[PDB]
């Protein structure tokens, strides 16, 4: 009875929706499993109401970005801010020495530089051979220009570059080298709410097409012009063309046994080989987040971009001028516990200098992720856990330790002194719609396959789209709300030729 | 009576030298090396100054450490020895603008960053495109302004194309006469400063027979006997006969053959003519100007932040309003057009303060195009010098933290002791720096006759001769290897049974 069946109310679904409106087709329908829209889009309010986004939060690629563009060309007209270019001089931190970033003799930056050319010569032409971890590729160059790198430059360096890990969502031995670095096409612009680029897609279809709470469980198409869906309840469906957007993780639940999976569809017939031995090739990142919100600012503005390394030691230099070859270095790396917020680099937001709002946007990555997401009822726990690392960050801005009044005492002797009044966590990989943060690649994985399986489809009525359907943008809310409009103008031409 | 050689290279610059030395590697014997100059080394020249000092007034950077293999040569030398022959010098740049002063790593100008969005902006320009049309680099970055103009604030509209021609002095040429297309490129790694270019030239130079090396022989045609010899007469009026010949003058003097009058000094006549491929290449391809000036001061009085510094030109204000309120690309190029002569704040100027990385209290300047050939034509005139410069060097003090120069070329101050100029654009045996583009220009047309040759025993190598390291010491180098190789492997079949 419905034109088309769009399942999943993210920015894929929605804009697709939206888009399918736009070309004056009707009668169509949007599935979601959770009982809001947007979903790896969610903006959330805490102390004093202020709002953050705890999914995407930056227009990637601002030089080719059209969903950034569409934003850009509504605030030239209207005067609106909808956005903030928030790039800015990173600060790096380490918890003996300080501050280490733009340094006039530690220079990391630069060799952070001739690491990525080495990089990009290593993988050039030859289908990565025999792809490495992140880990391996920074030791093999070490161990290749120690003779041009001093002794704290060896120390440092390897610590410094893993700010990629907040990039991928993954840590350094667990990320594939190929695919660490990447095409930074422009600019980043803060979003001063993704809410508002959801809201206004998901406003411009009739209310009427939205079903929340819709968990569907299985999907099949008779032969006979028409696909078959149906949510976890009972409601049943028909349509002429379905768009799947769940996201690849929750998909990929559909090739094991037991539908008993939450989030799990069960498609009749089963998705074809081509599309199963995509999830071969790896995928899911699980970057987190955790905000941090302060009475009102009291230190340094230096930058926005703020970023603690992972503690490192001079043995490990010793042991770089002392291997005779890669194999050497690795045994000889035999460091045979406790993670502790020291143990991993993280990223840092300080958006008091690019929005006024006295808190800190904190990235984290996997295995951490997990891990601080599992106790993110335990506030007391969570203090405890990033103090030290929120200590050096306020010593190194001017300012002082940070006071916990999570359970406020309203104290005089607080003036110049930062005070923590609430902790807000992420929760994207214990979320059984999501199960992660976006598509990631391990050593060995070939994110193009899915794309092209994907973007193929099952067949003529079973599209998909989503972060995860497309190349440009992979991974990204561009990308995905691109590959949206992808399948809904498909559909879209194929009705008007019809009537 | 004409002696007879077996390889006879002309020019002793390091394409020639490396051309030699390998042939020497190879066995082959003998061989001649004829150099016009009565020294070897060519754009690779280390001059003396005040107290013994010395600096290289042509090449003075190994690049692309990452894959030089001239540099990694050397660098398994002092890996052996322990003997310093470089030092990576690379540093954070300070830019400073003769009003506002320090423009770099600021907290708001964020100028660095937007540098990076400007090289992207180029790259999706270009790269990978075909049938894309070329411009000057100016034009690129008035097109890149006008198009981000909502996202860039008044300040960085006014100062960002100002810094981003910190590139001119990598080419040699003012940004309204470099083609864009060869504008931006990455670099394979780090640089490394050549503590002495001149020790690789003698490394090299000693690698083979010293009686090969004829210096103070201006060469003046190369005659192709259709028998398998090419008959070479210096102009001392030696006449040689050899079964190849390796040519390295620089691009610009080869430049001249395809032209009457064989008076002029490097000149080559050729018979038959160069062919018809090679001549008209030179239309696709330049010379560039990259010039250099040396202050030497009598100690250091000044702050060692950094070892590289960059002076931009003059900008002004009306010119964001201009960016402002233009409505297109047209507008925007005839609105640029108003109502005067060249001082030191005219074009940017980079600075190389080696108190810091070399710990001599001097500094190494580089000036392109056309400001290069004025001050090269005025390099005797050393009080016109220290005029002209000295608003630029006072400035860069006081950002320092240091006060006005003092003219010493005749306490806590500091003195200029001398001032050294280079020569390239009125070296007859150089006319110019490297080879470069002008918009429209491609240089694959000349890299393809060039290689390719004359014909079987007229070859040819210099920097002006490959792609890999075009235009640098080590890309010359390779193709001298080239050549020695090439014929090498011809002459290997003289001993098949
Ligand atoms: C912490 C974090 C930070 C990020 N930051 C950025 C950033 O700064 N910039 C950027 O560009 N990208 C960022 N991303 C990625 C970006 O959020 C995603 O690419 C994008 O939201 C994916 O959109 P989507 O429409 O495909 O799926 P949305 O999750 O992403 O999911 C599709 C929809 O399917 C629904 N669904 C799932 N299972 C079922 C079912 N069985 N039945 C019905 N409905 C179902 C879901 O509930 C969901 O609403 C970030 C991601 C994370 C996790
Ligand atoms: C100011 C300046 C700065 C530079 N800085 C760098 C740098 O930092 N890094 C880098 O890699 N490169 C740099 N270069 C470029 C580098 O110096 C050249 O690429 C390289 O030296 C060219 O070598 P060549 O052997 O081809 O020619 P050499 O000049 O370059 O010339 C070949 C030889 O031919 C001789 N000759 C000419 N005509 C005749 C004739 N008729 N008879 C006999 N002999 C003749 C010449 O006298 C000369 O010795 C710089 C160049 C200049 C001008």
């Amino acid at each position: 009875k419905k034109k088309v069946i769009i399942i999943g109310a993210g920015i894929a679904g929605l804009k697709a929706a939206s888009t399918l409106h736009q070309n004056g087709i009707q009668d169509c329908l949007v599935l979601e499993a959770r009982d809001r829209v947007g979903g790896r889009l969610q903006t959330v309010t805490g102390y004093q109401g202020r709002k953050y986004d705890i999914g995407a939060s930056w227009h990637h690629d601002t030089l080719t970005n059209p969903l950034f563009l569409e934003e850009a060309q509504l605030s030239l007209n209207d005067g609106r801010t909808r956005f903030v270019f928030d790039d800015d001089n990173f600060i790096y931190i380490d918890e003996e020495r300080g501050r280490v970033d733009h340094d006039k003799e530690l220079l990391l930056e630069i060799v952070d530089n001739e690491m990525s050319k080495f990089a990009e010569l290593e993988f050039h032409q030859h289908l990565g051979v025999s792809d490495c971890s992140f880990f391996q590729l920074v030791m093999k160059y070490l161990l290749q220009r120690r003779q041009f790198l001093t002794n704290d430059q060896i120390r440092y360096l390897p610590q410094l570059c893993r700010y990629l890990e907040l990039w991928h969502g993954l840590d350094w031995k667990l990320l594939s080298a190929k695919d660490t670095y990447f095409g930074h096409q422009g600019r980043n612009a803060f979003a001063l709410n993704y809410d508002s680029v959801v809201q206004r897609i998901a406003q411009s279809f009739p209310q009427n097409w939205l079903k929340l709470s819709c968990e569907v469980k299985s999907i099949t198409r008779e032969p006979s012009k028409n696909v078959t869906v149906n949510c976890e309840d009972g409601t049943v469906y028909n349509a002429d063309y379905v768009i799947i957007t769940v996201p690849q993780s929750v998909l990929n639940l559909s090739v094991q046994p037991e539908k008993n999976l939450r989030g799990r569809i069960e498609f009749q017939p089963p998705l074809k080989p081509v599309i199963q031995d995509a999830f071969d090739k790896i995928h899911f990142g699980a970057l987190g987040k955790v905000i941090f919100e302060f009475e009102e600012c009291c230190w340094s503005n230096e930058s926005s971009k703020i970023v603690t390394l992972a503690n490192s030691t001079n043995e490990f230099v010793e042991i770089v001028r002392n291997a005779e070859n890669l194999d050497e270095l690795d045994s000889m790396l035999e460091r045979e516990t406790s993670v502790t917020c020291w143990s991993q680099p993280l990223f840092f937001v300080n958006l008091s200098k690019s929005t006024g709002v006295a808190s800190f946007m904190m990235l984290m990555q996997a295995p951490l992720t997990n891990h601080i997401e599992s106790i993110r009822e335990d506030k007391e726990r969570l203090f405890s856990f990033f103090q030290p690392v929120l200590n050096k960050i306020m010593k190194c801005l001017d300012s002082e330790d940070v006071i916990d009044g999570m359970r406020p005492i309203e104290n005089i002797a607080n003036a110049n002194k930062p005070v923590l009044r609430n902790i807000i966590v992420s929760n994207w990989t214990r979320d059984p719609y999501s199960r992660g943060a976006y598509s990631a690649c391990f050593p060995g994985d070939d994110p193009v396959d899915m794309v092209v399986a994907m973007s193929n489809g099952q067949d003529s009525r079973i599209r998909f789209a989503g972060e995860h359907t497309i190349m440009d943008g992979a991974g990204c809310a561009y990308g995905a709300w691109e590959s949206g409009r992808r399948e809904a103008t498909r559909i879209s031409d194929l009705l008007k030729l019809e009537h």
